[PDB]
């Protein structure tokens, strides 16, 4: 089996992005935000906290004839950004892009941190990390990508974002019509739960190669590239006026100049940033202070490559026995 849905921003400046999933019984559709940062599928819901709901389409498993309570079954999770959500869980079917998996675990919230409830265009997340991090308790759950793969063609799934515009994600095929060149693979180490690589280094702009070994994550769920102080510090620094602004929380920049791209190193092969992507806009609205689209880890613990990064590339996410990591130009 094979699936393919289209990933859409859900704003101007790509902050995430959504993919329509059909949860249920009659199918009820929710635009969830696939993460390969986290494990857990959770959703809005019947049983969200009314006040905690502003706009998003809940999950309601009593219309659901296909939806079971998974008896005993809790989970609770915190993200990078301090946001968090927690509740019970439901086993339904799920389908992406026409894959269906039956007896997904369906994480209902009941709980969901402020920037949920803001988030009208976001109705929960379908994690994509490996299923050692998902937090059901005390029966921990696959994923949705574990439980589909022995029913793909191949065992692996793809993300194509766009930049300011819509993209793909595809699970079980490698669309070779979606990128340019070849297809350059990397270790994963999967210690952490993570699809966690080493990049080979990093140019700014039309500078030289720097060759350096950064250990990072490949991360739908976060928007922007977060990499060592040196590397970022070296970045911004080719920027007139830029500056790191502890009152705003990272690298800004005037909107009135022009970005350099990034390149960063995926073995022998380079996936080029370019400098538009950079433009998270200004900082807040009408001001001429623009923020950053690359940043420092340092207060993280990680280097992330987040939506800034992958965008810039056709990325496989190649789950056999033993995981890698593939990027292509596109």
């Amino acid at each position: 089996s094979t699936g393919s849905a289209t990933t859409t921003p859900i704003d101007s400046l790509d902050d995430a992005y959504i993919t329509p999933v059909q949860i249920g019984t009659p199918a009820q559709t929710l635009n969830l935000d696939f993460d390969t940062g986290s494990s857990d599928l959770w959703v809005f819901s019947s049983e969200t906290t009314a006040s905690e709901v502003d706009g998003q389409t809940i999950y309601t498993p009593s219309k659901s004839t296909t939806a079971k309570l998974l008896s005993g079954a809790t989970w609770s999770i915190s993200y990078g950004d301090g946001s968090s959500s927690s509740g019970d869980v439901y086993t339904d079917t799920v389908s992406v892009g026409g894959l269906t998996v039956t007896g997904q675990a369906v994480e209902s919230a009941k709980k969901v941190s402020s920037s949920f409830t803001e988030d009208s265009t976001i109705d929960g997340l379908l994690g994509l990390a490996f299923s050692t991090l998902n937090t059901v308790s005390p029966t921990q759950q696959k994923t949705f990508f574990d439980n589909a793969k022995a029913s793909l063609d191949s065992p692996v799934f793809t993300a194509d974002l766009g930049y300011h515009a819509p993209g793909t994600y595809n699970f079980g095929f490698i669309d070779t019509t979606a990128y340019t060149g070849s297809i350059t693979y990397t270790a994963v180490s999967t210690k952490q739960g993570f699809w966690e690589w080493t990049s080979t280094g990093y140019a700014v702009g039309s500078g030289t190669f720097k060759s350096t070994s950064i250990d990072g994550i490949a991360d739908t769920g976060t928007t922007l590239l977060y990499l060592p102080a040196t590397v970022v510090s070296a970045y911004w620094a080719q920027v007139s006026g830029a500056k790191s602004s502890s009152s705003v929380g990272g690298y800004v920049f005037p909107c009135s100049a022009t970005l350099p791209s990034f390149t960063f190193g995926v073995g022998s092969a380079r996936i080029v940033i370019p400098g538009d992507y950079i433009d998270f806009g200004p900082i807040s609205t009408g001001s001429s202070s623009c923020f950053g689209g690359i940043q420092s880890s340092a207060g993280i613990g990680i280097n992330i490559f987040g939506d800034v990064a992958l965008k810039a590339a056709f990325v496989v996410f190649n789950g056999a026995t033993t995981p890698t990591l593939g990027f292509a130009s596109k």
